[PDB]
């Protein structure tokens, strides 16, 4: 029951609180490239990459019908991350702070829709 441009509208705020976090949002900005970065293990560990740039790719061509799928996408990319990463590592602790800033301001947009 949303129309693409409100949906768009509503959600994107907490998109751009993601992405301008810095530096906790750089490891983030771009899909992971396991043959630029020269880890082939990659993808045997994460079957469904997702990143901040593929997320705002999908908000801004209606390809979010419902808020929660907009949040799975969030999710996914966190999880990956919490997944692939050792836990003391720069990625793990930025994405940590990433789900922090998710999690404090997601709550009213879900209400508000
Ligand atoms: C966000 C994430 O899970 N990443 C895994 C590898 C790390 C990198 O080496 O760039 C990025």
């Amino acid at each position: 029951i949303f129309k693409p441009e409100e949906l768009r509208q509503a959600l994107m705020p907490t998109l751009e609180a993601l992405y301008r976090q810095d530096p906790e949002s750089l490891p983030f900005r771009q899909p992971v490239d396991p043959q630029l970065l020269g880890i082939p293990d990659y993808f045997d560990i994460v079957k469904n990459p997702m990143d901040l740039s593929t997320i705002k790719r999908k908000l801004d061509t209606g390809q979010y019908q419902e808020p929660w799928q907009y949040v799975d996408d969030v999710w996914l990319m966190f999880n990956n991350a919490w997944l692939y990463n050792r836990k003391t590592s720069r990625v793990y602790k930025f994405c940590s702070k990433l789900a922090e800033v998710f999690e404090q301001e997601i709550d009213p947009v879900m209400q508000s829709l």
